[PDB]
């Protein structure tokens, strides 16, 4: 867990432009949240990137769980293996607002990060679940309590991220 150089925008919440994966091979974290769907398919996005830096053995694992337990539910996570990434993945399905999902799971989803003491996530439901990220990320702020320390690869984003918070 050997995050550093990124902004502190609240007591708990941290945020970094970088790439979610390159930052995890560089930290080593306990958990690295994944921007997932219910039935754990990792096609594209945030859950696409994390899937292909383990060779897919987040997939394979990610199958079986299935397989044996069922989906999630929107708002829901499971933990599984972080692989080479981390010690464990905490897969959390934010709501699609893409695909027409409501924003009040949000929070539900966010809720999941308090499992944990520290962790390296990515914004929910943004980037191709068409969330607001600047809403979503209020909606961490407002929620999380634990350390988060949020990975943002667009710098473009980042800029607007921040410039929200300190403008
Ligand atoms: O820049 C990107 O492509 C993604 C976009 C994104 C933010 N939240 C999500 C939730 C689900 C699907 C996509 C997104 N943001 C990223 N942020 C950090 N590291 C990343 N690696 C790959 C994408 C990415």
């Amino acid at each position: 867990n050997s995050f550093s150089g990124y902004l502190k925008l609240t007591d708990n919440v941290y945020i970094k432009n970088a790439d979610i994966v390159e930052e995890a091979k560089k930290v080593k974290p306990t958990v690295v949240v994944n921007a997932a769907n219910v039935y754990l398919k990792h096609g594209g996005g945030v859950a696409g990137a994390l899937n292909k830096a383990t060779n897919n053995a987040m997939q394979v694992e990610s199958d079986d769980y299935i397989a044996t337990n069922g989906p999630l539910k929107v708002g829901g996570s499971c933990v599984l293996s972080g692989h080479n990434l981390a010690k464990h993945c905490l897969h959390v399905v934010g709501p699609n607002v893409n695909k027409g999902e409501d924003i009040q799971l949000l929070k539900s989803a966010y809720e999941n990060f308090n499992q944990h003491e520290v962790l390296l996530a990515p914004l929910l439901s943004a980037g191709i679940f068409g969330a607001d990220p600047i809403h979503s990320l209020r909606v961490c702020v407002d929620t999380v309590r634990t350390n988060v320390y949020l990975a943002v690869f667009d710098k473009n984003l980042y800029d607007k991220l921040v410039s929200s918070f300190l403008e």
